[PDB]
């Protein structure tokens, strides 16, 4: 779909049998995921931005379903105000900015 | 042009007689600059990034050249990790995601 920026650009995304609304972001290298329980084994990684830095948990081959494209990759989990989903799943769905 | 996001967004922007470099941020409602002086007067705004808070100076109607493409809008400056082009500035210059 060809997504405008007259508002934030959130859509649906399917992570561990639930649904949840996610913000695409080309500025993120990563994905941030809320406070949620995934399975396999973590490592633990600070991530920073605008505020500051935040610790997260890393996990490594995730499956995500992004608009019904499913795509695999990290995730982090941790205390974001938002799921974020950044460039390394964005390329696995084809996304591109255009102007 | 189409933008692919496997490396950064990272595009030169001009703003009062100058070069910079600026990241696309389609997550980012505004765009918010490293420390420089812009002409006239500010106000205060605080925003919220992923690891809170920070406080920036607000600049109405300022010229910056993005990418060729001339936009005049509201720019925030602070103490930000690197310049940023939110979208405020992204539907200016007529910026879309697709996949
Ligand atoms: N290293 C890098 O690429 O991203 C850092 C680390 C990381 C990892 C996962 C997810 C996000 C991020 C960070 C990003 C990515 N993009 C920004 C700016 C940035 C870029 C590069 C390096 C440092 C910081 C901003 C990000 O898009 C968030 C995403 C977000 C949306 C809503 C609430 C919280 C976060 N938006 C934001 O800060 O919004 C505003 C600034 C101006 O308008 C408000 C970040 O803070």
């Amino acid at each position: 779909p060809q997504i405008t920026l007259w508002q934030r650009p959130l859509v649906t995304i399917k992570i561990g049998g639930q649904l949840k609304e996610a913000l695409l972001d080309t500025g993120a290298d990563d994905t941030v995921l809320e406070e949620m329980s995934l399975p396999g084994r973590w490592k633990p990684k600070m991530i920073g931005g605008i505020g500051g830095f935040i610790k997260v948990r890393q996990y490594d081959q995730i499956l995500i379903e992004i608009c019904g494209h499913k795509a695999i990759g990290t995730v982090l989990v941790g205390p974001t105000p938002v799921n974020i989903i950044g460039r390394n799943l964005l390329t696995q769905i084809g996304c591109t900015l255009n102007f």
